[PDB]
């Protein structure tokens, strides 16, 4: 842990990333190069020094640690790119390709992660950030209901196997705009989870592709023995292959979306403005 006296004698504070989370974040810049970065303070050790270590081009980096007064900070690497649903819903053209490449990069970056050891278990749509705003960005995993794996809801012994339920949903998610488990009041959505009662209903899955469909089964799978590895799903035609249809399924994924994932901006916001802005 680099010393200093005061965190501000290395870097220049400008705004805050955004709300709820995002205000806890600090973007700054580097006196010395001038770069850009996501900056957390930690009040005050082997969690941080194991961060510190993981290395992955889809996962938010920790750079580097500086050590002032009574607290830890954590200099992180820097995205600008925004959330996933912003993002998509303001696409345009948006296909299973684009899904396909999703997923990829999310599987990549958490199989990365069960080699390592490290099983994520709270992952979901909200913690991917595009690392820029540009068209050919990267889906990062920025932090470190029906997206919690059945076997841990039925509060047995969770697995390194959560993790793959989950993209699965996120996957769903991304080729319809609707979570694939809804119900008016939770007991009743509860026994669907539990019971992995989900549906490629009629018309929002018309244009999609048997393929996204078999690889989501296979990882929506209540049964976590017989659901795919991360190494797996990889391996499935769907993300390894050329199954993924380019037919824009824009309109109906954006059209659900922003019923079922609609938010206030003042919620949990990323203000990507802010980061362009100094950029």
């Amino acid at each position: 842990w680099k010393q200093a006296e005061d965190i501000r004698d290395i870097y220049d504070f400008r705004d805050v990333l955004g709300t709820g989370a995002f205000s806890e974040v600090i973007l700054a810049e580097d006196k010395r190069t001038q770069k850009l970065v996501a900056i957390k303070c930690i009040a005050k050790e082997n969690e941080i020094a194991v961060l510190h270590k993981i290395k992955h081009p889809n996962i938010v980096a920790l750079d580097d640690i500086y050590e002032s007064g009574g607290h830890l900070y954590l200099i992180m690497q820097l995205v600008s790119g925004g959330e996933l649903f912003d993002r998509i819903v303001e696409k345009g053209f948006y296909t299973e390709r684009d899904a396909s490449r999703l997923i990829f990069q999310v599987l990549d970056a958490v199989k990365y992660l069960h080699d390592l050891g490290i099983v994520h278990r709270d992952l979901k749509p909200e913690n991917l950030l595009y690392y820029s705003l540009d068209e050919d960005s990267k889906i990062m995993i920025s932090d470190f209901p029906g997206y919690v794996a059945p076997e841990v809801l039925a509060q047995k012994p969770y697995s390194k196997a959560v993790d793959c339920w989950s993209i699965g949903v996120i996957a769903y998610i991304l080729l319809c705009g609707y979570p694939p488990f809804y119900d008016e009041n939770d007991a009743k959505l509860f026994e669907q989870i539990l019971k992995a009662e989900y549906e490629f209903d009629s018309p929002y899955w018309d244009d999609i592709s048997d393929s996204a469909k078999d690889f989501i089964r296979h990882l929506m799978e209540k049964d976590p023995e017989k659901r795919f590895t991360c190494e797996q799903a990889l391996q499935h035609p769907w993300i390894a292959g050329d199954t993924a249809l380019d037919k824009n399924i824009h309109q109906s994924v954006s059209e659900q979306i922003k019923k079922n994932f609609a938010k206030s901006k003042w919620k949990q916001a990323f203000n990507a403005t802010a980061v362009v802005r100094h950029m």
